[PDB]
């Protein structure tokens, strides 16, 4: 039932591609499609952008593309805009299974006057709105790919991977999970446990929910899926249900998975990390263990993968 992908030679590279294109001479790619991923009650629009790179900017799952929006640097006249990085939300074969496209998961950065609620498009985010405003056939200046922290360790195809995302931080995990469960990749037959924790504002802010729910039904012994809907659910203390609260629910089980060698990944808002770290520390110290030492050991054993901003 897995999807045929091509071309298999994307499996042959021994090292991840890195900085194939640089800001000084970006690759001119072409938009294939842009679609909203969210419902009307979502607090902002998050869009899914499919980009045709023609096979010229291949990548591994977990990497990022840079995008240079058009225009001049506002704080450097005569100069191009700075690169904005976006975690790639597709597998190396991309959403058309042909190794020609990659996808981004982009939240429109929109400014509202805090008192009047008044929108002001002059203060909106340049690149995020450029991308979600794009249309088929538009050109995109691409750099990269970049990133090694979030590469998926594939040495053990029965490994455990605990994936913790807030909002568009889900992007790399869509790529991981498609590779683990959707695509017919003969050199990676995942037989382990993948456990996605996703925190979003409300049910309408869910990103790729139908896809992840399909893995639940198709691979119930290998995929688990927990959601923290911050504006629809309350945690034990009556505060907003964030991912660190959902982790807390399973904290015993997670710590045991981590002691057995599981990988844990964090992507999204940097603000979630103190709360997550506080949750795991409580479990360690419950057990009589120094969290500082355990975290240092997790990093030395390459189990601890953080890319937040
Ligand atoms: C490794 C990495 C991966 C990333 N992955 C993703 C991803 O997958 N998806 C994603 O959506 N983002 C991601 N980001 C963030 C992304 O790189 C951009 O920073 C983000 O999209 C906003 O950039 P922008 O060009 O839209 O906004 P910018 O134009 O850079 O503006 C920055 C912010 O300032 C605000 N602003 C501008 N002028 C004013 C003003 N005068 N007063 C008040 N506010 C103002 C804008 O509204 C915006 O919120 C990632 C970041 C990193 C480092
Ligand atoms: N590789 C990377 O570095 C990477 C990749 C993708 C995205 N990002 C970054 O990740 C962020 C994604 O944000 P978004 O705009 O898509 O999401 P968002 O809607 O701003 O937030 C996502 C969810 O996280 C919750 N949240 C807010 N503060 C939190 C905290 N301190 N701890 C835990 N949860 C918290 C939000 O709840 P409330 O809004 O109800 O408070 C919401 O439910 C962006 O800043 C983006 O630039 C980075
Ligand atoms: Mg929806």
């Amino acid at each position: 039932s897995k999807v045929s992908v091509a071309p298999l030679h994307l499996e042959s590279a021994k090292e991840p591609p890195l900085n194939t294109y640089k800001p000084k001479e970006p690759f001119t790619a072409t938009i294939v499609s842009v679609e909203s991923l969210v419902g009307p009650k979502a607090p902002g629009e998050t869009c899914h952008i499919v980009i045709d790179h023609g096979g010229n900017v291949p990548y591994w799952e977990g990497q990022s593309y840079g995008v240079i929006p058009p225009g001049e640097n506002p704080k450097k006249p005569g100069a191009p805009q700075n690169v904005r990085l976006y975690s790639i939300a597709s597998t190396r074969y991309g959403d058309n299974f042909d190794g020609r496209t990659g996808s981004l998961c982009v939240r429109r950065a929109v400014y509202y006057d805090p008192e009047t609620g008044k929108e002001d498009p002059s203060k909106n985010g340049v690149c995020s709105n450029f991308l979600c405003n794009s249309k088929p056939g538009d050109k995109i200046q691409l750099t990269g790919p970049s990133g090694k922290i979030m590469l998926l360790p594939e040495e053990d195809p029965n490994a455990t991977h605990i994936m913790i995302a807030t909002g568009t931080g889900v992007a790399p995990f869509r790529g991981y999970l498609r590779r683990m469960f959707m695509e017919d990749v003969p050199n990676y037959r995942f037989g382990g446990l993948a456990w996605l924790f996703l925190g979003v504002a409300n049910s309408d802010s869910l990103l790729y929910d139908e896809e992840f729910t399909s893995y639940l039904k198709q691979y119930p012994d290998n995929f688990r899926y927990d959601k923290a809907l911050s504006r629809e659910q309350k945690n034990r203390s009556g505060g907003k249900m964030y991912v660190q609260d959902k982790i807390e629910e399973y904290s015993d089980e997670i710590f045991k998975l981590l002691d057995g060698g599981a990988h844990i990944y964090f992507c999204g808002l940097k603000g979630m990390m103190p709360g997550i770290q506080d949750t795991l520390k409580k479990v360690a110290e419950r057990r009589g263990e120094s969290w500082d030492q355990k975290l240092a050991q997790l990093k030395k054993n390459k189990q601890w993968h953080v890319e937040v901003s």
